[PDB]
């Protein structure tokens, strides 16, 4: 067939090492657009970013070049990566031991020299995230694609600019939205200049999990908290009360504990939520056993409710400032 | 033997990489149909479908023709794929690193150039699944296959038709039934087009699990918050029995955030069952505490049995509702 | 060397992909005998059995012929399977991704060309198994080992009738006994037979971990809520008490269901026990609130121990069939 | 240079799958030592030893034979063993999917024949261990090397004797030393014998972290246990003790049952102990209802002084004896 | 072109295993330096420390050697390592089964004979670390980088001097800074040397995490046993509070063992502060048993005060401590 004619041809002696260059002082334009089709999870317990994407590979081959006549038109032919050249682009802040791709097994190469590979690929990416604003957060994770062996000199990756879209993604957890990728050099002993381009997706935590498991019973135990001192010292109950608030309170700290990462920065709004109302639930067990103390001058109801008064003003302003965050 | 004359007569100059077509402008009708033989499990804690079948691989392959008259019959022939060439299909909502076959070491070949595969697979599948009735949920998940490599004018996924059977699985979680597949298009920058076959299982959990774990706890606590409002008031025991109710109703919760997914769109029965129990140990000790605060006028029991009448009354609606839904 | 002689001789042409038959009706013998020299682990959270052990395989290459006399002896030889033909026989329902051996390296061909292989190889097996007495339960799971590529016509998966044997594994958690294998045929598309050997294994739980964690506090909890109706009602400690039942029921439930699997087909005789133990606990709590509601007539103690003989009678039944089960 | 003239000399035809051996009734003795750098971990929970150590190997290769006066010196010289004969050994009781090394890449070939190999390895041996004495437990794990391929008539293991050295580790958990490893013989259908070493290391088990978790808390819950029958029961505090002596109790065996692994042959001392403990908070409070049942003749005390007394003693004798085993 | 020529010239008898040496008595000189770019985490639990950088090789390779003027110029080649020779060296202190490299495809090579490599790798290195002031510690982790094959007459692992810099990596958990990299020499039979690099970085846990979930517990736990001897005996409410810490503690006992590791030499000041707390509410509760024992003389507010008093000098004095200790 005339397909194995050219295929024989242009690969009867090509070596998988050589940078394809006419000239020594040239440099090859591999051009890049990773595109993410699903966001899969964003592990903030390991700050990783865990997506699935296709990321387009497209750079000009001097060496394979024919002309359609001689070979009855194909114009496009597929080589597999394995026989020809290749660069070397690798996620820069890359989260696992090796990077594999799902399907690297075919490459389009044109009669004008130029090829597309195109190799879909599961992206474990550390981004950084702070969370200032757990769980009512936007975020903002980056893909950082370059090559750690060829410098400048040797390729130059770019940006495609024919192609300057944004998408989006509905996701049940994360409303993922994209930004505009841009191009950002690092350096190497300040001499060797190593490429490569950055791509930013805002991710935005819609959730109606985290908002159950922790918001709720918090603000719940703060409005029981809150009914604790109109129990009357004289009966032997508001202390049980107080110490099954710490305990329930504890439980659900171990909870937030179980699910707040270690890697963090700042307290979560949650977090600090719940430790204004563990030590809430403290300076009521100290007023409560003060009151039963000095029950042995009977005048204590004045003292309950301005103490409730005092921790309903500052928990409304408390929580509105919750609700403003959300 | 003659076995191995036509295996050195017929792969004596093949490529694997050729694409098996004789004009440049004709395709290769490569037959699909995923079978699945057990599904193992559903893990919605990262939406992924893990399953064990055989997906049956049928192509046309024109450069392995012969006649069985020359080799005195031997019509069947079993040639490994890594000497022959291969569609790249693999599934478009993959999740692992990379997509791997349990036996994929021969391939029947016969004698009018058509090409059985049957790599048999365990299946790691994303797909989509709103816990609205968790757990007596009914589910759809799918299974798509199809080349990311290579077009429709290069190859052609069809179904097979002359087998438009269904099956189904008896397990103890899921009973799992079949759906007739079908084909859908998927474009690639609105000129290329990216063809593949669709196939949906539909899921139904039956669980005597999911049920002993949370149904019955959550009502029985809902029994005893029910119980709560005939204790009087003045013993000082109702205290301590909402506050016992606010530490086992929050040991449920744990439970519950213990299996119930991050990876939420809409809040499952269960949790809203159970946070409906919470918050009515919430308001039966707002009660008990007013109740014991204006104690220090004793008419309290009329507004004890009008709360229990109206917490019975929507307490059988809500189980109603419950049960209608299983 | 002599041995390279034979070596470079009866594999100067061969073939690893013919099938070794000298007519073309013909079939090649392959017999198998699993032998497991140790269970692993048998993890019922995935159905999955883990256990280490050697197949032996057995066929007839009547490539690999030569007499002794012209080697001078020499009867056995070593040659690694990847230079001669194998048969792809794997586990009909592995339970990972590749099926892989521990060694593989070596295979022993004798004079009479019959060749012998044993790879060792752990394997991850899954196996059908009914919690209907957890955890005093016998088991029984099963090995399927054969063909999925090579049908009837291609090659014969046999049994070895010569070793007829027994054996034994006295496990600290499981009895293990073997049971006689059979061989069971598979059909493929009701024309296409797909044969195999199967092996069953009798698993016996004699364990002293699951008596201690859940046996034991579920009855020792069953003999606090007999104790339970004793208390006299007018001291409101009955009412903790009970609420103190339900919260170590709870934490005992938890416990349960964080070591009884998702996989569930009938509920276990420890979950029924402690079902029982938590209604029990709700009925006995229900008692006491009515019997401090008409507190404020005072003839309560013979209902109090009416009730406890009924416990008490059906407590000893219950547990005395659950000791039965044991 | 000289270093490539042997190197192409005698590998000029050398197949890496030919046995060594001049004559056909030949062995070849492969010299084996084992030695542990750093035990990693004993996993408990599934049996399995992690360690890091490197396994000298050592046998005569005669077909890699020169004299050093033709090549100017060179008596040593590194060969990868992908390109000569290795022998198969590996571990007898292997706790993973395949055997691997974490260096292999060099040999080192002497002008006498003699190669030495030494790969570094990560090893997971399976190992017995009996937790009767958790977590003052010593114990005694085994490595298993040998042939599973070659049987005593073609390779030999043999144990090197110029070195019979003992070590030690001082690790933070296991004060680990090391036994003289012997060689036992194991047996295939009675004919074949399949003989290798076998290297115990004697661990001994020196922890501060099992014994603050687990044996301050239970013997601080049995002095509380203890400390209970001083409690008056005309108050209703005792019996909210009790349960909240179960609920500790409860909290304490979930830690345990969490830490305990299901591979129990024997019941561990702290969990005996702990079960003694919550069986005695058992009887207290069976004594503690009966005491308040018949309160409604007040000569009660003396009951509480001789059940204290009992208590006393045996847990002296109880808490001494687990002292004698520390 | 003429990038080929050089490459086929070079490389036309080019073999992968000599040692490049000149002479026989020579070594060759690797220059080694790791530098980190990114410290992953530091799992404790299981003493590892996941980090990602790249670690430079430099060696001098005489049998890649030409002149510029030959090829007109082109001075810097790029070859791939699985052509060219490279040195074994690895981590002293692996910790994981195989040592792989995230790029490893590329290596620079000049016309004077030296090679460069970088490739960039995500290291698990084991490392010591003392937990005796979780979570205020300073630490140190090495890594150690040499040759287990080719001892010190065959290669030199050198450090540069001519980069002797520092740096400094500002994460949200760890301050890491990096120590000046030292030679250690390791022994071989006390014959042999095996050389070898190690560079130790210098961690510094500035965590908020460890704080909020372990340390504002404690001393609130601690808080309320302060506020407990307050309490007056005859009402019985001090009993239920000390139950109810009790069980509070062993909460907050159950999060530390959660996230303390088994492998731990000395007790975290936590564990101790926590120790402190449990053991204060056993003697606080032995106390108000006391008390309420002898009630049934009647002096008793000045033991409490006393109690009070001595309890609050102590706590005052370790919370004094352990703040010196941050
Ligand atoms: C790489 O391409 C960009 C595209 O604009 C260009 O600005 C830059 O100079 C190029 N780098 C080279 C030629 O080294
Ligand atoms: C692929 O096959 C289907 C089968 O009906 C056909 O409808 C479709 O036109 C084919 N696509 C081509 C030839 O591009
Ligand atoms: C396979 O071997 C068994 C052994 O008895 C025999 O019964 C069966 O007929 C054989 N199958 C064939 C020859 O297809
Ligand atoms: C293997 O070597 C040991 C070393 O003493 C020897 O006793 C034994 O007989 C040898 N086995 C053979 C030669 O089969
Ligand atoms: C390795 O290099 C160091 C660098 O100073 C040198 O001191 C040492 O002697 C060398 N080792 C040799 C040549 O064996």
């Amino acid at each position: 067939a005339d397909e194995k004619r050219l295929l024989k041809c242009i690969l009867h002696d090509y070596d998988t090492a050589i940078r394809p260059v006419q000239n020594v002082s040239d440099v090859v334009n591999v051009a890049l657009e990773v595109t993410v089709v699903k966001v899969i999870d964003l592990d903030e317990k390991e700050h990783v970013l865990t997506t699935n994407g296709w990321i387009y590979h497209e750079w000009n081959d001097f060496q394979l070049k024919w002309n359609p006549s001689d070979y009855s038109g194909l114009k496009k032919i597929r080589i597999p990566v394995d026989r020809i050249w290749t660069p070397d682009i690798v996620l820069f802040n890359n989260a696992d031991e090796s990077y594999r791709y799902v399907v690297d097994k075919l490459a389009v190469v044109y009669y004008t020299g130029k090829v597309m590979w195109v190799p879909h690929a599961r992206l474990r990416s550390f981004c950084v995230l702070d969370l200032s604003r757990f769980p009512f957060d936007s975020q903002m994770c980056t893909l950082v694609f370059g090559s750690w062996t060829h410098d400048v000199s040797s390729v130059n990756v770019t940006l495609r600019n024919q192609s300057k879209v944004q998408y989006m993604i509905d996701g049940k957890e994360w409303q993922v939205t994209s930004v505009q990728p841009k191009r950002y050099q690092w350096t190497y002993n300040s001499n060797e200049n190593y490429a490569g381009i950055i791509t930013g997706i805002k991710l935005k935590r819609t959730s109606i999990y985290y908002q159950y498991v922790f918001i709720m019973p918090t603000v719940l135990l703060a409005f029981l908290t809150l009914l604790m001192p109109f129990i009357p010292p004289l009966g032997k109950e508001r202390i049980t009360y107080g110490i099954g608030l710490v305990l329930g309170c504890t439980l659900l700290l171990m909870m937030l504990s179980d699910r707040m990462p270690t890697e963090l920065g700042n307290v979560p709004v949650v977090a600090a939520y719940l430790a204004y109302v563990f030590v809430m639930v403290a300076i009521n067990l100290l007023f409560a056993i003060m009151a039963i103390n000095m029950s042995m001058q009977q005048l204590t109801r004045v003292i309950d409710r301005l103490l409730f008064g005092s921790f309903l003003v500052l928990t409304v302003v408390i929580t509105i400032s919750m609700y403003a965050h959300y």
